[PDB]
């Protein structure tokens, strides 16, 4: 019986965001900077740790479900754009078992 926002904050966000391969997620994919036209064409809504850190610190969500929600679509957006077995792919699919695994620890 803790809060589940803040179990997402102070946890779950912080495991990932320390962990290794974080780096590339911790801030919006600069498509400019990476010359890719495309991506923001092909991923209509786009997400990173950065946005998901700026909301829970700025009371943005409704719901933990909607938290969660984002963290989901920056793995699958990650794996839209990508060719599966690239390097962006394996690092996302690393956090997304972290993810999962300390979601199954979440308070009620
Ligand atoms: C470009 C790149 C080279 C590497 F050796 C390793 C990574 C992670 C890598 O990816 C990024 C590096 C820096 C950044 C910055 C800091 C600018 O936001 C972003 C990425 C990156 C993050 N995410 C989530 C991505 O989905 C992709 C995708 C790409 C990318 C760049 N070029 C491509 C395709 C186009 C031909 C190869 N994909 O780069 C990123």
């Amino acid at each position: 019986q803790t809060n589940q926002l803040q179990y997402l904050l102070r946890v779950v966000l912080k495991t990932l965001w320390k962990h290794q391969f974080a780096w590339p997620f911790q801030q919006p994919v600069d498509a400019v900077k990476l010359n890719l036209p495309d991506y923001y064409k092909i991923i209509k809504t786009p997400m990173d740790m950065g946005t998901i850190k700026k909301r829970l610190e700025n009371n943005y969500y409704w719901n933990a479900q909607e938290c969660i929600q984002d963290f989901n679509t920056m793995f699958t957006n990650c794996y839209i754009y990508n060719k599966p077995g690239d390097d962006i792919v394996l690092m996302a699919e690393a956090l997304e078992k972290l993810f999962l695994q300390k979601i199954n620890e979440l308070p009620t």
